[PDB]
């Protein structure tokens, strides 16, 4: 996996799009998003957030990141996190997460990430915790059926 990255381009938005495979996915990439997602709904994210970054291999975009909170010498959160089926498990999503910790140190002087995840995931829990991420809190959600979902709140100290 020789992998890559630069920050996100109106040509990527198509593909990013795709990646998302039924309504759960969505809700757990995107929880504002409305199924079925669009490039449009993909563009305001990115006007909204902050480091919208692509991971490209063998010429194509496999993984989208950013982050939804940055407070300058504080923490960054990551947000939308989207891999491409054929390519999960194949380590995009550990390979941008490394990535947005740089930006985070980088850019904006962060002590801390934080990454958040639904109680579903279970591949996202266990590679936020092989990474060095830890629990701190759960919290409470809806998903789009109106069902109650667990929100774990998960962190990691970024030195300088
Ligand atoms: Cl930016
Ligand atoms: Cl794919
Ligand atoms: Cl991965
Ligand atoms: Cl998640």
């Amino acid at each position: 996996m020789q992998l890559s990255h630069r920050p996100a381009e109106t040509g990527d938005l198509e593909t990013v799009a795709g990646f998302p495979q039924d309504r759960d996915e969505l809700f757990y990439c995107y929880p504002k998003a409305i199924w079925p997602f669009s490039v449009a709904q993909l563009a305001a994210a990115i006007a909204e957030r902050r480091g919208s970054t692509v991971a490209v291999h063998d010429g194509q975009v496999l993984g989208f990141a950013n982050f939804y909170q940055w407070q300058h010498g504080d923490f960054c959160a990551l947000g939308n996190m989207m891999v491409a089926p054929a390519a999960r498990g194949l380590g995009v999503a550990r390979y941008l997460i490394g990535v947005m910790e740089n930006l985070a140190r980088e850019q904006y002087k962060a002590r801390l990430m934080k990454i958040s995840c639904f109680n579903a995931n279970a591949a996202g829990l266990l590679l936020y915790t092989q990474l060095g991420y830890q629990p701190r809190a759960i919290a409470e959600r809806h998903d789009p059926d109106g069902r109650r979902v667990a929100l774990i709140q998960m962190d990691k100290p970024l030195e300088p």
